[PDB]
């Protein structure tokens, strides 16, 4: 499969539209800047070089992105209904800080 | 509203179930970022649609309503969320631009300013 035919200036306009709010496209803004994307290593190959931004990738993840990461990664985090589990979650995490003595033996163990 | 009585050790099972996958508890890599000091954090999101702006804190009703449902957490705080983009061809004219961001491209080395 290759990239059928397309225009780059529809595409400038379509990413001032609709992908500039949350993207750079410098070598600052909420998501990874975007600048020289393409057959580049994707983020999510961290999740548990795996991916790469080649043509095929970016035009299944710009159909539906969680669909693309549940099916790359195998999982995806649509939310926790539960009121008592994220309540759990929010006492974990606010053990997670440099003055606790949690987070106080992480700092010890990621800095060895 | 106070954070209700919660259980920190059950925490910490649900975090390596749900979010451990995808999220570091390291000072600061994982594919998202550490979660590791992001109780009261500035959101990343706030740099979302960029006259200083101090942002979002995840306080315990943020991480509460964005662990309910993280993409209405951002709708609603952000205005917009990207869902997908069912036209085909406007999916390839947006990958034709994204060629163009290189190094070594025209464009790219116009964009390529410092
Ligand atoms: C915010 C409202 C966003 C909009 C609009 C778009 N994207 Fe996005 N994207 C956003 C974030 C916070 C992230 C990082 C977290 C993640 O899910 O990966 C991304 C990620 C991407 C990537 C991956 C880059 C990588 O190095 O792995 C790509 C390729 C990407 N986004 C492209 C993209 C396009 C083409 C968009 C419009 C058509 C678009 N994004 C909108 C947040 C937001
Ligand atoms: C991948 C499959 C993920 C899982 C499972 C969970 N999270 Fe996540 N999260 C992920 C990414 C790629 C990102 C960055 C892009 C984005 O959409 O923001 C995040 C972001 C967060 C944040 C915001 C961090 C900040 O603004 O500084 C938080 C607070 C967060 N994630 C928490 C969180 C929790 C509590 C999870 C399980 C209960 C969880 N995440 C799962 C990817 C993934």
């Amino acid at each position: 499969f290759v990239l059928p035919p397309g225009d780059k200036v529809k595409g400038e306009k379509l990413f001032k539209k609709h992908c500039k709010q949350c993207h750079s496209i410098a070598p600052t803004s909420w998501g990874p800047t975007l600048f020289n994307v393409y057959n580049r290593t994707a983020g999510m190959s961290k999740g548990n070089s795996g991916i790469i931004w080649n043509d095929v990738n970016l035009l299944k993840y710009m159909k539906n992105p969680q669909q693309f990461v549940e099916s790359h990664i195998g999982m995806n985090f649509k939310g926790l209904s539960n009121l008592q589990e994220r309540v759990d979650i929010v006492h974990y995490l606010k053990t997670l800080t440099y003055d606790d003595p949690y987070g106080k033996q992480i700092v010890e163990k990621y800095t060895k």
